[PDB]
């Protein structure tokens, strides 16, 4: 383990993940309404789902080699296993908050997909130019799916309750920022240009990770907009 | 790239899917009717998930190497991904047209996942013979999927209004059609009896593939049955 | 195939998991209620699927080489490959049976999926003590699951019809029973201490598997708890 120096962000990610899911479970014990069960049970799953990606990583389970610059370039594969689970799950706690449309939903699942899936492929590709065909394909997949979190969903939640609405555009604030810094981390990064190195390039994954899930679940289920109104 | 004759019709697939994805995506951009923005994120998704996967074999990612008959043997193992993604969805812009229960849809998509996961392990068994048992248990679930389509579904779109029945029975005569095609492409070419060359096998599911989800979408988005009825 | 004294299990898997698929299709040709409809599809499904991985099994297929302890390690992949699939339908099963919310739905489904995941991490795990921290992580995934049907689906059923309810009381003993017993093979299997060798651990997951999904399935559809209340 230690013989990485990138071990004691994977192991602070490991333990605040772990914190975090223990909390959010603890914390939904004393909850009945079935609108807040839907919440709590989608927030809660995702730092679980990432505590086990961070532990593989800690345990070099999630990393592997992939030859290209003519050099053997360590990529850590387990943080797309991550993100192809947790992503849409973010995404379906602020579609569910503005109840937006099935077809709505659909498109926005699928499009997350596409940008995980992609680069995935762009992270274990060995010609090196072919890298960044894919963070592009992939980083357009982001860009449609923060329009419709602009141009579709806030339309939809000036029409809801007042707490839906303020709550909705607080955590749509903070999703477009910190998603938009996944994909610069990784163009300068390891996996990219190689500008940062490995070590501090884990730092910056492991910081965005806790605050977008973590930090966006403490303001969710903090929120009254998971709850029905109700007498 | 070049260095493979079967070159030509990957970058021309990759090409059709991403001019069918744009025109889709342009074309849905003035709906705002729910039912219609389900069909519209349905059948756009088609072939953008068509489109990173042609580009993947073009590029060379999904490609891979099977010895069976004593010769190491190029196989696309990307068009199963591609195929487990995109005919669930197609079988699901057919169920919603007819409004389809609930536990007739799961026995379509769960048959066709085992049509492409039965597909995709033929495809990689290095046991000669023992690629064609796969091969005839995923034929096998391909059959149970187009009775479903005959003998439940129609019976259903009969009961419907009359542009969505008929818009149905052209879909679903398209589809069969074209779906059977590709168990036989794949018996005659280099997955099972190699009498057809790759380069001729790749023109031909291209070709099906092309018409089963850019075809296939430009008449359903045309129809009017994808609007309710409305004043 | 019989090079490997645990072939003759393998077989008798494979034979009990396709003739139980087709009896269970058989005998929902002539039911049209959409109730059971669902439940017919979902437990058809099951037996289904897990055919396919027992035959890939015995055709050698589903079966991979892992070093630790010094020695090359037969691992049988596929049964988790079955399972990811398998277990979650099975707990749709009894989730529908009693009408369970969305939110708790998705929290079995969820931490099902990071039980079997994890199950798999630590089968496939070449350090020989972290197995075992994955089969810990993977155990308390399993907890939490009996806990919710025992304490979450119990007292929903009491509140339903008394066919339901003493239908539903049935399956959870069966399955709390049946699933509890798989951590325990794997433990002192050849994925973890190895005290008992494969041929034996392959019979017990044989008569675990048939029963937990055929002899599930049997009592369920024999059940009148699947109709809807009709005169
Ligand atoms: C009902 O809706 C509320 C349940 O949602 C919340 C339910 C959760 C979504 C269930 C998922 C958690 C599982 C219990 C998994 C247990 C293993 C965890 C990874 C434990 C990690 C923390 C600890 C080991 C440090
Ligand atoms: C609606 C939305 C959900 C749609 C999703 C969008 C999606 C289509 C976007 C593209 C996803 C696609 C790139 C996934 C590729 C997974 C692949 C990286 C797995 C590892 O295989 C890669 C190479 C080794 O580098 O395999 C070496 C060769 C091996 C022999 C490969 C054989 C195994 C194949 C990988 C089998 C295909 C399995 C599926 C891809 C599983 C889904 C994985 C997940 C990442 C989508
Ligand atoms: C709301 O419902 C309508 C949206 O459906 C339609 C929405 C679409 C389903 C969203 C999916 C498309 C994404 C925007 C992905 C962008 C990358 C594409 C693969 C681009 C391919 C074409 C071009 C690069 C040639
Ligand atoms: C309700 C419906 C959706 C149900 C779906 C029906 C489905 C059950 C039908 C059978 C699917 C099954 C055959 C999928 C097999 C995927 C497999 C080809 C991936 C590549 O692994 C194959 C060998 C190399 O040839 O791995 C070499 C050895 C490696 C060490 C393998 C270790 C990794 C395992 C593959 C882990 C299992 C992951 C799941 C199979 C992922 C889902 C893939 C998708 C193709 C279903
Ligand atoms: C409508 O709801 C009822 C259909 O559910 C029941 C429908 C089933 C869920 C459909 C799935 C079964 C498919 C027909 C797959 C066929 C291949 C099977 C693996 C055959 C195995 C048995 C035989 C080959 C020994
Ligand atoms: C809501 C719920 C459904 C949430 C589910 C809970 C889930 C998050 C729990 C953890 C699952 C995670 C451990 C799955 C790991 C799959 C992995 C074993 C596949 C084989 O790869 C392992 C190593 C070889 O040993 O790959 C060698 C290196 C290769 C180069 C690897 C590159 C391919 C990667 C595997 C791509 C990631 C694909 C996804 C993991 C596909 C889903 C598989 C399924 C088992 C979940
Ligand atoms: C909890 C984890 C989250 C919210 C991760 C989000 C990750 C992204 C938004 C990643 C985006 C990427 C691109 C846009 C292209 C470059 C590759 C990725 C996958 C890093
Ligand atoms: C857009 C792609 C489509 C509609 C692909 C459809 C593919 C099939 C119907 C494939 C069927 C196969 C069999 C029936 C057995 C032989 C292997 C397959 C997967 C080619
Ligand atoms: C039809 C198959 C069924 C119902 C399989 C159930 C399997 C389990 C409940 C497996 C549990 C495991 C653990 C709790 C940890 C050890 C590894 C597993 C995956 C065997
Ligand atoms: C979106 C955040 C990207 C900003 C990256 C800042 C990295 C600064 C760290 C110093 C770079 C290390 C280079 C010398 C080793
Ligand atoms: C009462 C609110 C605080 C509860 C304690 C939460 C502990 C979980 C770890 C949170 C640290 C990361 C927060 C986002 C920066
Ligand atoms: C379902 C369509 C299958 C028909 C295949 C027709 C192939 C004809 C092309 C000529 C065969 C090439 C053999 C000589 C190289
Ligand atoms: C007005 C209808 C035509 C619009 C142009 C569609 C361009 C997308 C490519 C379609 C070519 C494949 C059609 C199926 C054969
Ligand atoms: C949950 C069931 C676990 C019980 C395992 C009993 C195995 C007894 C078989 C004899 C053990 C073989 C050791 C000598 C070869
Ligand atoms: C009339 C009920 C029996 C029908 C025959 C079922 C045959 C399928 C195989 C069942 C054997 C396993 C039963 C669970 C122990
Ligand atoms: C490729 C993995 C995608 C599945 C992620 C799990 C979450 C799915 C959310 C589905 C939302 C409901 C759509 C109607
Ligand atoms: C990782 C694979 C999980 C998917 C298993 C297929 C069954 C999914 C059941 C979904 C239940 C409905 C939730 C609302
Ligand atoms: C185009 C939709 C408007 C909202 C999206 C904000 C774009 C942020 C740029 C992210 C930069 C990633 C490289
Ligand atoms: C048996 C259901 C009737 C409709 C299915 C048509 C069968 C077409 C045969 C396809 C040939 C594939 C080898
Ligand atoms: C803690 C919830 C009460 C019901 C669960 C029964 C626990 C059975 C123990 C299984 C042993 C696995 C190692
Ligand atoms: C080795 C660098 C090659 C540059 C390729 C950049 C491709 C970016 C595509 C964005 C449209
Ligand atoms: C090398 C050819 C061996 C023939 C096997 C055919 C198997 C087909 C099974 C269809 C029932
Ligand atoms: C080689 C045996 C090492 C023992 C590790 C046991 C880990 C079990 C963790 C359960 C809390
Ligand atoms: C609940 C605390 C979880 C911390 C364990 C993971 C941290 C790794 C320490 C080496
Ligand atoms: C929108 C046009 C997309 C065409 C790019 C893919 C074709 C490959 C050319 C080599
Ligand atoms: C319907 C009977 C299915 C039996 C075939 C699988 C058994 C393997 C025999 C070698
Ligand atoms: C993105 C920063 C999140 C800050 C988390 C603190 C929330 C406390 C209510
Ligand atoms: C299967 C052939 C599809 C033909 C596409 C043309 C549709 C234009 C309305
Ligand atoms: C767990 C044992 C199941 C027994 C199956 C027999 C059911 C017949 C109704
Ligand atoms: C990490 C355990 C949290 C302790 C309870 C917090 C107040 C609900
Ligand atoms: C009005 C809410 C502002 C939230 C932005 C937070 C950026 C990290
Ligand atoms: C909407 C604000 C975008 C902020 C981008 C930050 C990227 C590091
Ligand atoms: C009555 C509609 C006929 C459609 C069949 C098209 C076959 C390619
Ligand atoms: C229902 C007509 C089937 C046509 C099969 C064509 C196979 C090439
Ligand atoms: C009251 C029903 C008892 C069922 C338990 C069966 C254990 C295998
Ligand atoms: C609730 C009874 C548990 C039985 C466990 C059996 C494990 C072999």
């Amino acid at each position: 383990i230690t013989g990485r120096p990138e071990w004691i962000w994977l192991a602070l990610g490991t333990a605040l993940m772990g914190l975090g899911t223990l909390y959010f479970l603890v914390k939904g014990m004393g909850v009945s309404d079935p609108d807040a069960k839907k919440f709590y049970a989608i927030t809660t799953l995702v730092p679980a789902i990432a505590f086990t990606m961070y532990l593989s990583m800690l345990l070099g389970y999630g990393l592997t080699m992939v030859p290209f610059g003519g050099e053997q370039n360590p990529i850590y594969w387990a943080r797309y296993a991550d993100w192809l689970f947790t992503t849409p799950l973010l995404l379906l706690d602020l579609a569910l908050l503005v109840d937006a449309d099935q077809g709505t939903i659909l498109a926005l699942v699928g499009a997350d997909g596409i940008m995980i899936g992609t680069g995935l492929v762009g992270a274990l590709t060995k010609v090196y130019s072919y890298r960044f065909v894919w963070w592009a394909i992939s980083t357009a997949a982001m860009l449609y799916i923060l329009y419709v979190l602009f141009f579709g969903f806030t339309s939809k939640a000036e029409s809801m309750r007042p707490e839906v609405a303020s709550t909705f555009k607080v955590l749509r604030n903070v999703t477009v920022v910190l998603w938009s810094a996944y994909p610069v981390v990784w163009l300068i990064g390891s996996e990219g240009a190689g500008i940062v190195p490995l070590n501090i390039e884990t730092l910056l994954f492991m910081v965005l990770d806790v605050s977008a899930k973590v930090g966006f679940g403490l303001i969710l289920l903090r929120s009254r907009a998971i709850f029905g109104e109700a007498e």
